[PDB]
């Protein structure tokens, strides 16, 4: 049923976001200077992608397992996710992330103020610079998704969820640390709501939007017909 998908996406995002920040957080907690002075990212990129690949099987069976308003937005233009479906879907995806961080708050305290659960730009990375990164990051992800819903040389065989998550994993490998790999307004927002915002918030929300649109532009018009 229609409504079932909404809750499906909702819970899906909830557990997904939890795992994502859970890993990154996980390495940094036991008594400061021992292993995680600055964590070993490959684990983090992995979890971030692997997660998507798994629930994409479980929940993505019905809802679609978008877990990303931007991806849904890109899909809106091409995949035609219905004028009304998109709106509700984004609502469920957005709110779910919030419960995720909320539930994770009940852990420990060390530094309240700077980059804790949320992503931001470090040192010599001007906002514009940060913008292009996310633009491309999402552009990649959307490209893979639209790609999965069509014939392809020796067709994918069957590991569709794995392929997409791997695409997320790659998109992650490039900007996981660069921009905290936003490419998903839900992930950036969820963290933003609990700490509760910062002016730099626009970047991580505008990039995926513009990037996804640019992505379809390439496939739809030049790489589709």
């Amino acid at each position: 049923l229609f409504w079932r998908a909404v809750v499906a996406e909702f819970l899906a995002t909830t557990l997904f976001v939890f795992i994502s920040i859970g890993s990154a957080l996980g390495f940094k907690y036991p008594v400061g200077n021992n292993q995680t002075a600055v964590q070993d990212n490959v684990k983090v990129s992995l979890a971030f992608g692997l997660s998507i690949a798994t629930l994409a099987q479980s929940v993505g069976h019905i809802s679609g397992a978008h877990l990303n308003p931007a991806v849904t937005l890109g899909l809106l233009l091409s995949c035609q996710i219905s004028i009304f479906r998109a709106l509700m879907y984004i609502i469920a995806q957005c709110v779910g992330a919030i419960v995720a961080t909320a539930i994770l708050s009940g852990i420990t305290s060390s530094l309240t103020g700077n980059s804790l659960g949320r992503n931001d730009l470090a040192d010599g990375v001007n906002s514009g610079q940060g913008l292009g990164i996310e633009i491309i990051g999402t552009l990649q992800l959307v490209l893979c998704v639209l790609a999965t819903t069509d014939r392809r040389r020796r067709d994918l065989g069957g590991s569709a969820p794995l392929a997409i998550g791997l695409s997320v994993a790659l998109g992650h490998l490039l900007a996981i640390d660069y921009t905290g790999c936003g490419i998903n307004p839900a992930r950036s927002f969820g963290s933003a709501v609990i700490t509760h915002n910062f002016s730099n918030h626009w970047i991580f929300w505008v990039g995926p939007f513009i990037g996804g649109a640019l992505a379809v532009l390439i496939y739809d018009f030049i790489l589709a017909p």
